[PDB]
This record gives structure tokens, sequence and C-alpha cells, in this order.
């Protein structure tokens, strides 16, 4: 599992409320959050299918 699929889910500063998936390493599961729309990290990803694709 790549290191950043520990990563804490990251709103970023924007202002945007984009719904956003993370891999929740600890809930062994893909969760929504709201991204702002700037400054992603890597654990930020379209889908819950595309999360656990790189982190399940």
């Amino acid at each position: 599992r790549p290191a950043f699929c520990l990563e804490a889910p990251y709103a970023g500063p924007g202002a945007a409320a984009i719904i956003r998936y993370f891999y929740n390493a600890a809930a062994g599961a893909a969760q929504a959050f709201v991204y702002g729309g700037v400054a992603a990290k890597r654990n930020n990803f379209a889908s819950a299918a595309a999360a656990l694709a790189a982190c399940a």
C-alpha cells in the first residue's frame, strides 16, 4: 500500500466545495471528503473506485 494512502484528507485553502474521495486506512474504506479546489495532496481521488484501486 503506498505510504500516501495513510495521509489524512486535506481540504486545502480553497473556497470550492468539491466532493472527492480519500482512502481511510483505519476504516479499510474509501470515504468522501470536501476538497476546496486547490492545493490537493495525493490521498485525493475522483471516486471511491479510484481510491481503492490505488490504496486497497
